[PDB]
């Protein structure tokens, strides 16, 4: 179920992949849950997004090497805000590999944030010019177009049923699609619905504020975002 560690909770999804949860303080909003991922493949382990901090970041690292105790391979991170690269320090001083989109990576600065070690770019298409991802296993990186933010991407985990849309993706029951202030409202539904058709078998939709859910968070996102339009 959720395991409690520190002040962060770490949640099975399938036999080689974790969900973690860290908190922050939002003034106005309360202490606001932020989810990512974890993946062993193999003799090694993949980390998508940070924590909100470097000193939760370290406690995910932690967790990994009571849980799973291999090495950390690489992390990705699925745009620049806090909750998806406020730890890159954290990865970088245990020598993990950090990528982001380019344009997380040219955003860090101004947005608050360190930049990941290494830009990937993506195809026409969307997909990840599979250069930039080297040895990234079972993690298929998407970028699904604008929405969330700019750089918004998302990473489905090939070998599961799962897929991550990141910020972009709310729960079936979302009431709002929340802060759009980094957003683009025109694109929006598109992207979303672009993230499902570039994940078709996933049956379990993994996102950043909410549980897990059904490829019902996909539709009812997108027809949320139709009402921007
Ligand atoms: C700090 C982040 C980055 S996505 C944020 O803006 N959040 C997290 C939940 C509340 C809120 C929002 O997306 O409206
Ligand atoms: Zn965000
Ligand atoms: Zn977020």
């Amino acid at each position: 179920g959720d395991q409690r560690f520190g002040d962060l909770v770490f949640r099975q999804l399938a036999p080689n992949v974790w969900q973690h949860t860290s908190y922050l303080d939002m003034p106005g909003f309360g202490a606001v849950a932020s989810n990512g991922l974890i993946v062993r493949d193999g003799g090694r382990v993949l980390v998508v997004d940070t924590a909100w901090t470097d000193d939760q970041t370290a406690q995910i690292l932690n967790w990994i090497k009571q849980e799973i105790n291999l090495p950390v391979a690489l992390a990705v991170v699925t745009h620049a805000h806090q909750d998806k690269m406020g730890g890159m320090d954290a990865l970088h001083a245990a020598g993990i590999a950090t990528y982001a989109n380019a344009l997380s990576n040219q955003l860090a600065p101004q947005e608050g944030m360190v930049a990941a070690q290494h830009s990937l770019t993506f195809a026409a298409n969307g997909w990840v010019e599979p250069a930039t991802a080297p040895n990234f296993g079972p993690l298929k990186v998407f970028y699904p177009g604008p929405g969330h933010t700019s750089d918004n991407i998302t990473v489905g985990i090939d070998g599961t049923d799962i897929a991550f849309g990141g910020c972009l993706i709310k729960d079936s029951k979302a009431k709002s699609l929340g802060n759009l202030g980094d957003a683009d409202t025109e694109h929006y539904a598109a992207s979303a619905r672009a993230f499902g058709a570039a994940f078709p078998k996933a049956s379990m939709i993994v996102m950043s504020h909410s549980a897990p859910d059904s490829r019902a968070a996909i539709t009812h996102t997108a027809r949320m975002a139709d009402k921007l339009r």
